């Protein structure tokens, strides 16, 4: 029954604010000249960030938390990844999907994670994973909205009945078309590809979330013809290239025509640092590059970009905690946006601009919104993401879903010294 | 009246054998536990190795023999050779075709080849190579089964009629359906140059050879599109790609990603070591590329590749004896394909690799196959490339057709010795 947030420090904002509740919506927020009181019905900030819930838009629910079964991935590279999940076959079933699915999800929502995009592997005639994913967005509704993209990850004119795999997903509820066109056997279907991608979401009124140019060959341009079409249907909110990893080895010419293409577009892209600095780069010797999309450079020109964990345990990628500190720490060092400003505004890149990337309708603390928000107990971003805080609290619908008392730390000198971290 | 060939090694396997000959068939092959002793009607291989006959995957009989004529090509360039050849015209007649076709022919008896295929130029609208070739494939028949790729050299959509007479040369008997996609106009000329040729070899059941991606240019990748039309009309096997050099300087993401097609595919490569090492890295100063399609990925990722020598004694290559080890010595070299078993296992590249290339229904030692097999002075394919031997005996439907007697070389030290270059 909670009726306020006290104490709130708001990024951008100057000072504390108090966050007024009623039936499960914000009602107002007003700034606070000082400390207010804690009392009965009212959730204590402690002078902590509030921020509207952390997004992941990237990830494979599908095949999470299969790391090492039935063996693990010695070399770490991407192709032993795929024979290592070759062997696990036989316990891929609706009841396993549903279960790694849902394990993921937990840590997700004590992670203050309230939205997540799963892409779901579509080039399998039984739809396996996704009739189990479907249910799984059904049951976890109360803590997270999950949205599913239809993965055709075999490629959709190069999989036999690609394209028939993919409508029929969207038909039984997939809530986004999705493509990888570098993948497909030629550059042409490729292109072809992205063409019935588009009318495909036309035609069933959904998102595009491409695995694009996810490769480090700089003739992998399909992201124009992404924007180009989303240009011409006038649908780019709609949109999202993820990856972009074959942009990090673009000449420069070519990547400043192409970025008025991407701002005039108004696509969504989604950078995954984790995984990116793993498998990107693979092919180099030495020097290798770092294989990430231009992020620094689309937020310099104001078109948005955000970070997603892409794999959690799986593998392809055997670590992770579905943390998105974690995978903005990566990709600040990787990027090098390391200013204090830019690491103070990386908050950005795991909330609101992920939730443009979602097409979110609900989000964000301001009147009128669903009091879904949560408490970092750290003084702002920057704060935050040295210290690599966990979630104080997270409230869905004005209601506490999941909370983080914090770690005690305490060294013995000549007396004994609690130790914060904080200088 | 052969019934037997004795004490015969075999690639790959232990000890000698004998192999029963009846009909000019292969009977049976059985395993000798010692030396057998000689007699009438046994050919003695003499623990040398017996295989199945070299095979000349790619040659161009139509211009071989011209060097020097009437001018000799002294910088050794293509742009030099393109005009000595022009200079030579006069001469080009059905006869002239005729007699230099059948003198590299018969050098390739001599050297234990029983297969050739033979690209000829079909941009002339009188087709006088052609012509000429038909007539010399019946003449050789009874010693080389050979095949003639109609091969439009100046383009299909880029010189007058072509399509035209490309189809005009299938109806006049050419076996294969060639095609030059990097040296038509543009890139969208080759791609339909492709799916014209595809239509075509469907059209009259032929096999297709296409000159693809000769050239130092990483943006050159028609291989793909000739990998994906096979996969699409489930033709692999009828299907070859001939020097793609352009995979040389290919970035290793892309062509990772093209290795998953091109061995579902099931296409053949056919390098041309000789030529390629010659032709390729002209406009490089140095460091200098190989320019070599990738030999030693193909065979680890067992997707079939073998050796061509392209071409003999003309202006485009002013060398050559057409012998096939002599192009294997190459290609080792240059690929580094230097182990031991890499060197051993090098036969392959000029045998059954290249058989497979040329989709052959009867090779091979094995019972029920014709009696087509030659014997190497040598203990095993290291031996045979190391010391670059000859044919001792060249065998067709159970008949010798060629054998050649070895130089004896003596050194006059204290006393007399005799040198076989073994240790
Ligand atoms: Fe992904
Ligand atoms: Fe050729």
């Amino acid at each position: 029954a909670l009726q306020t947030i006290i104490n709130a420090r708001l990024p951008g904002e100057e000072g504390l604010w108090q966050i007024h509740l009623q039936d499960g919506k914000i009602s107002a927020i007003d700034a606070q000249s000082g400390v207010m009181p804690i009392t009965e019905n009212s959730l204590d900030a402690e002078q902590g960030l509030v921020i509207p819930p952390f997004v992941e838009p990237h990830i494979h629910l599908d095949t999470t938390q299969t790391a090492g079964q039935p063996n693990w991935n010695q070399s770490g590279t991407l192709f032993e990844g795929i024979e290592r999940w070759a062997e696990r076959k036989a316990l891929l079933t609706h009841d396993d999907v549903k279960q790694r699915a849902w394990q993921t999800l937990k840590w997700q929502i004590a992670n203050g994670i309230q939205h997540v995009r799963t892409h779901v592997d579509v080039s399998d005639a039984t739809l396996t994973a996704l009739k189990a994913m479907l249910e799984v967005k059904q049951e976890v509704a109360p803590w997270i909205d999950l949205q599913i993209v239809a993965f055709p990850q075999e490629g959709i004119l190069s999989y036999p009945n690609g394209e028939a795999l993919l409508e029929e997903a969207l038909r039984l509820g997939a809530d986004v078309v999705g493509a990888i066109p570098h993948f497909e056997f030629t550059r042409e279907y490729g292109v072809e590809s992205l063409h019935k991608t588009f009318a495909l979401a036309q035609k069933y009124d959904r998102l595009i979330d491409v695995h694009c140019d996810e490769i480090d060959d700089e003739q992998s341009r399909f992201v124009e013809t992404v924007a180009a079409l989303a240009h011409h249907e006038g649908m780019g909110a709609r949109v999202t290239a993820s990856h972009t990893t074959a942009m990090h080895s673009y000449n420069g010419a070519y990547t400043s025509r192409l970025f008025r293409l991407l701002k005039m577009s108004g696509i969504n892209f989604v950078a995954n640092p984790l995984v990116n600095i793993h498998l990107q780069g693979r092919f180099d010797t030495y020097p290798k590059r770092r294989g990430i999309t231009r992020v620094k450079e689309m937020l310099e020109s104001g078109i948005n970009v955000c970070f997603g964990h892409d794999d959690v345990f799986d593998p392809w990628y055997p670590l992770g905690t579905a943390n998105m500190l974690q995978v903005l720490h990566m990709g600040l060092h990787v990027c090098q946006l390391m200013g204090y400003g830019q690491i103070n505004d990386g908050l950005n890149l795991i909330t609101h601009h992920s939730a443009r990337t979602l097409n979110l309708q609900d989000y964000g603390i301001a009147a009128g919104n669903s009091a879904n928000l949560i408490i970092l107990p750290a003084e702002n971003g920057f704060d935050a993401l040295r210290r690599q805080v966990p979630v104080r609290y997270s409230v869905r619908g004005g209601k506490v879903i999941a909370s983080t008392q914090p770690a005690q730390t305490t060294v013995y000198l000549e007396q004994p010294e609690a130790i914060d971290y904080k200088r």
